[PDB]
């Protein structure tokens, strides 16, 4: 949880989307077609837009609309996007942590999304 790429802010573009973006370095959170998860600075890429989806219990789902893909991690520290909606690996708790900045963890591994300053993005627990 010390890590220094874990931290994101959410950002409202109404019709209930939201960005989720780096930090640090203002890279977006992308899911590209072909189900691989990096990052952006390009606002104007579709692939950048979610949408937060309530599961109950506090959990919820991160979808990106474009493609419909849920943004899961792996257990290896791997993320990439799956259709599955009943994948336990896509259940998500946002955990503000002041200021608008929150932290992104996967409830069932315990791993937080991080993007690092090149784009890659990751789990770290």
């Amino acid at each position: 949880k010390g890590d220094t790429h874990i931290q994101f802010q959410i950002s409202p573009e109404g019709n209930g989307e939201v960005l989720l973006k780096s930090t640090e370095t203002g890279q977006y959170l992308r899911i590209n077609p072909d189900g691989t998860v990096d990052g952006t600075r390009d606002r104007s890429d579709t692939h950048i837009q979610f949408q937060i989806s309530p599961e109950g219990n506090g959990e919820v789902l991160l979808k990106s609309t474009e493609t419909g893909q849920y943004l899961r991690i792996n257990p290896d520290g791997t993320v990439d996007g799956t259709r599955d909606r009943s994948d336990t690996h896509i259940q998500f708790q946002i955990s503000p942590e002041g200021n608008g900045e929150v932290l992104l963890k996967s409830t069932e591994t315990g791993q937080y999304l991080r993007i690092n300053p090149d784009g890659t993005v990751d789990g770290t627990r």
